[PDB]
């Protein structure tokens, strides 16, 4: 028999969130290649890649699991 | 026999969001390639890619598993 | 026998959103090839791709997962 | 006798007048009441009212009062 | 014998005027009663109310009063 | 006899005016009241009220007043 209960809260009451600022690769990025040779697989990323801003106005996370065997 | 209860609350009240500025990649990428010899696969990626500006009013999160075997 | 129970709450009351500014690859991306080999299969992206804003007035994500064997 | 005199100029040379934002109650005002008794009056205000937005291009005032007896 | 004399300027020379933002009320009001008695008049004023934004090119103000008697 | 008189000048040069902003109540106004009794007058207040963004491009402000008797 198995019979967890939960009454759980997870909150928040944030005021007020702002005036965030995120510049990545604000400068200059230069490359330059010659007579390379290559034998196998390239993967090349030049510049600004993949940067995230993220603002959740919540952003609570609650994260559970059960199990028998 | 398999009763788990939830009653669970996951919450925000954010009173305001806002001025949220992401700039990413701004400057110069400069990319100068001679004479190269490239014998498999070539993934090249050049500038600003896949940036993510996420703002969401809530995104709070809630996430559950449950299993028999 | 299996009876899961869920009464739970996932909530937002964000009060106002904005201002979001997102503005990836603002610079210059300059690319010179010259007497190059490529035997291979090329993926080349140059520019700005796959930039994302998601600004939901919600985005609140309850996910669940429930198996017998 | 009575004889006063004016001459005054009342004046601006305002070269241009905009980009005026007023957003009064942007956000949720929510009232939940149970059970009162009220025994007299009720003058009762909810929401977004009597806000005022006053962008003349001149707005001067010149205003004078003269009395005998 | 009464003679008095005004030869005044009242002036203002601005160049331009704006980007003016006004705001009032952008996060929650939250009211909850329950099981009041009033035996008496109520006023009662709830959310964004009575807010200004006034913004006149010249807005100069020249008063004056005079008597005998 | 009375012969004032007045040569006055009031004046401003503002260049430009700008930039403002007045954001009162971004945030939450919670208000939560059980078993209150009033036996008189209730005047009442909630949120973001009588709030003033004044703005004059000029704004200068000449008083006088005069009297005999």
């Amino acid at each position: 028999v198995y019979k967890p209960v939960d009454l759980s809260k997870v909150t928040s009451k944030c005021g007020s969130l702002g005036n965030i600022h995120h510049k990545p690769g604000g400068g200059q990025v230069e490359v330059k290649s010659e007579k390379l040779d290559f034998k196998d697989r390239v993967q090349s990323k030049i510049g600004s890649l993949d940067n995230i801003t993220h603002v959740p106005g919540g952003g609570n996370k609650k994260i559970e699991t059960h199990k028998l065997t």
